[PDB]
């Protein structure tokens, strides 16, 4: 009911002008920021977050189901990670500093981001060579980030960075006039995911921390599984409609006397991934059920999510055959650029993996009964 | 919830004797008849039925998870089975007849069993040679049935049959007691020892109140006990295989080779967290469905194809991690697991029938090909 | 053997000026027309002919894994179609006319390509709407060829054409100059920057002696240039794969994280081995298959849509090694080999086509099926 | 041509009899040893081994395929083990004692086995705990093996042991009489291959050692080499006769209007494995035309043709539906019971993996030309 409420705003927000700025993002391959400041306008952060310190999963999943049915991972992605962002300030900024730019990000006129990977450190935030040290009542913060989505659009960036005074992991928030933004990437996909390269030699007030050293690693993990959730929720609905738009085509498309629908091999290939991302979307539900954001399920669902989308979208544009390989007679090139980002941005299969490996415990009893 | 009050009834219900009813069946390869009787005298029937015509999808997942945890295809479907079959009537059954076979099921005082496949048409129903005629104020009903499981221990067979009197449509389905019908030898099988299956000869007469389904809604009261036996083999399968990963896990924690543990070798730690990752996935999609508080036919069958094979995947990848002694009949009953869990993808619909009936349900987006093109 | 002096050969043609016009050809997008007169001039194709009307597998393959190893789809692909369509002409082509342009196409004096897709016949080639209609002791052609790889830069077109003359078979193949038809503006393409593709509008008449294949020998003429084609582009993929593996193993070896390089991460290195193991055995097949020394629609077709697939699974993994860095395009070139290989399963046969021509010619077990009933 | 000749003494010696041994040792679940004697007095050993003390690949190759034409894991890697134990006897047996034991088993009047596998070191063979000490200019060798296929019927066995008085591990032949051969295990599948623990705890003469203290490991390793390309020959031929019956069956059964092979879904997935058969069976060819036996090469195509194999037979069986399933109507069961050997027997997928990957080597100047 409070969920059917979002829905409905949801659904409200996410208008023919929010399809025109993605279309509009895709050509330019930049973040339209305006989009923030309407989903911040329209209530959408607000009635998501309302006076919760912790996010309502339930909620968390309906928005990565707006964001994916878009099928552009630069905007979806986007929101999520200024969302995701939010999430760490409510559970973790302490000080009216970071309450102030936490109800800015709510209402979108503060776009934040995050600054976690680095050259040498991107799936191993422990090995971090960003350093925070305590210096006049403040701390001076210096080091380099390789991978900061939003960054040329950003106004805070939620750094981790290891304490020189001081596990030893912290988080502090850095405004945008305080930081070097470098020119952005070009990439493989995910066009308007405005990703740079961001050099820090600053200093900020001690109200800027946003995790202390010791916590930094527990408040990234905790925006991370955020992030995570919506990832899969994304990879869920972008499926679903890339399933739609792929059975629309081979209702259409005649070969061999038949249409590519009335083909079997293709007809049951369909109905695997169908079957499969029908899964997904109800596992979604049933992790929301529970109501509470867990590290461990986040990390599997995004996984096994990243690792079906990208075979979903390459059964895809299979199906389109020549026309799927033609940029300018289909758009399926595109999804799957986007879609191989998702095994690795967010965290690697890898990682995840041992996240998940970590708290599997075995069973002793059963295991003397089988021996 | 009722649910925890079903839970805390399951848990009640599923007791060391069961545990030990299952041990012996899986020796006897003979399906313990004792169990639905249990379960019957238990409640379990009757506290997930209650007053309702239509199945409680919540109350059959944790129901199928109870079973699933036996890791025992025969018992677990030798249940499910007899549950489903009181599906059909609880929907279908009109006459006093029906209703009153119905409650000794739900009471464990009469076994039903499903009486479906034939030789030629196993997939595809609608080509049953099995008649029925009306006569006499009755109905006749004469052919063959090839794989009913329960069958030997079974009191009614609830037979799809192809009426005669009408024109094809035609399917019905007829309740046949178990003294009107002659059971084969049980076959022999490659795994799932206690699912007693054999093929039923039938060539009677029965009275008209025994009609569970006339003539052109057999296939939708087929369909319905289908559905229902769907969702249970994917809840037991979702059981069966957290029950394996758990085990397996135990083997890779204690078992060392190249001087550290199977846990320590990366390649293996990693392979089991994907399977359980996915396993949990199976699991919570089931506590989604059952949220939305419906027996959905395609959601069913989507659900039961990709759990056969995500279970045939995880119990040999479980068996490969106990190496030589997996192989070992003596030493491991991994290979049991193996041989039951290959039934998964033809047993309750293959995975072509069950992708058929996902594929007759999808839906075109026009408005996003419009974008596409 | 003639096997190891064409080897040698092809060492001496495929020179660092060849590598450097490769990178300049994929900063382009545009097919370098110097390589083909390149490799003409250099006697590879007057090599790999000689005086034989049907190609050595042989050398066919070795000049394969040759273009494999500049990891360059567009320039792979648009020398094996030139060589292609000088196997359709060495085997079907008649006239002193053909002779002729097939001499010109093996010294590299003439580029040839293939105008066989349409719009609405992509697949099956039989729905061809390209007509030929015999006029003045010529001939008339007259339709739209979709996707044609080579054509803004190609000297001659081999059309696949249904004749009006004829009872549908109907298809012929026709040799049609450039100056005689209208190129469009090339495609931007998902991948493979420099394979030149583009539709060709065709309005033309022709004399007698440029019929490559007559009415009812087409679809013969042109299978046998795709299955030249087919067994190609697994040689392409099969040495594509291994450079990819090797230069992915370079970074495994330097790469650190969690304080050790990727190569010590067990579950990265058996993946490597597995995908290592597997690129090993389709090279091993390619010599296999050279060794009984004749073109088979069937194996091309086997081994094309096999390596294809196994091609699109290598280069995934070996981007997914690579991991952030293998999504920025100005840090490593992970993403161009990945767009470039997704071509492999629709151009030159679909996966789908293909497994249907590997299916008729399956052949049944009658004495063995008897053995096991 | 010479492999023309064995080609053809390959077809006399597998006859309409030893198809009736076969028959019969399923039935009985022991190993005929009238067929290593019948194979032997063929000359099938003879024209392998001629005067070669290496390998000829491509009659290792043709061998492998008679055998898997059988559909019998019991036997024909029954024959294999025998063969690859004297393919370790003409490499590495010096004495006339070892030469005149391995001409008898070429000649099948000796029938031999392989005694590697111990209950703590499976995969792992320097742990072994079996042991070898000089005593009385002899050795004594005391341990257990585990899993000693062709163990009840065998007259040597190839007892890879860890010498006290010395890496460290040696291979030494001890007669069947000298042994303790325990009950044949009750096995998942491949039930006429005898396996069973041996418990020795004798003496034997200096002649019988096969390879000393530091070479029993290269042995072994040639043994199994020679025994992993044998595996994969017998997985492409077992595959074929799999998939021939299985089209049979598509062809003659009919479902939903259409015969099973008219179902395109069941046909071009037929057709995918077919073709996946074609390319092991094309590249065992292009290994044996190398005509050297390789570890690492064995190791690969063992690994890569077992994980094939599980998979056709896995589909093959699905074909089959209900039928499959069933003992008295289908034989796919025992296929299917029978493939799940290959993965673990003759060396698990990872154990040959970390060989595959000891011997992969990095490309510097291409990984530079790409960074």
């Amino acid at each position: 009911s409070d969920l059917d409420d979002f829905r409905g705003l949801l659904a409200k927000a996410f208008d023919e002008r929010v399809v025109a700025w993605t279309a509009e993002a895709e050509a330019q391959e930049r973040f339209p920021r305006q989009l923030i400041e309407h989903l911040g306008v329209c209530g959408v952060f607000d009635a998501k977050w309302a006076t919760d310190a912790r996010p309502d999963v339930g909620k968390l999943v309906e928005l990565a189901f707006a964001l994916g049915q878009l099928a552009s991972a630069g905007i979806g992605v986007g929101v999520s990670l200024h969302d995701s962002a939010i999430a760490i300030l409510r559970r973790f900024g302490k000080s009216d500093y970071l309450r102030d730019i936490c109800d800015q990000a709510i209402r979108g006129a503060a776009v934040l981001c995050i600054g976690a990977s680095e050259e040498s450190g991107g799936s191993d935030l422990q090995i971090v060579e960003t350093e925070i040290r305590s210096r006049d009542g403040g701390f001076e913060v210096r080091g380099v980030k390789k991978f900061v989505s939003l960054s040329p659009i950003a106004d805070h960036i939620m750094v981790v960075a290891r304490s020189v005074d001081h596990g030893n992991v912290a988080v502090v928030a850095v405004p945008a006039a305080q930081v070097s933004v470098q020119t952005p990437y070009r990439k493989v996909g995910a066009g308007p995911l405005d990703t740079a390269a961001v050099c820090i030699d600053t200093w900020v007030p001690a109200d800027a921390l946003v995790a202390r050293a010791g916590t930094g690693l527990a408040a990234i993990s905790w925006g991370l599984a955020h992030e995570r959730m919506s990832i899969a929720g994304q990879i869920a609905a972008s499926c679903q409609r890339a399933i739609g738009i792929t059975l629309a085509r081979m209702m259409s498309r005649r070969q061999f006397g038949q249409t590519l629908f009335e083909h079997q091999a293709l007809r049951l290939r369909m109905a695997d991934l169908q079957a499969r991302v029908d899964l997904l979307r109800y596992a979604l539900h049933g992790i929301a059920e529970q109501g509470r954001l867990e590290l461990r399920t986040a990390a599997a669902v995004k996984v096994t999510a990243a690792r079906l989308g990208e075979e979903v979208i390459s059964e895809c544009m299979h199906i389109f055959g020549g026309a799927g390989y033609l940029v300018d007679e289909t758009t399926l090139g595109k999804w799957w650029r986007d879609m191989k980002l998702a095994r690795v941005g967010g965290g690697t299969d890898e990682v995840l993996w041992e996240l998940v490996a970590a708290g599997m415990t075995p069973d002793h009893d059963g295991y003397a009964a089988v021996v």
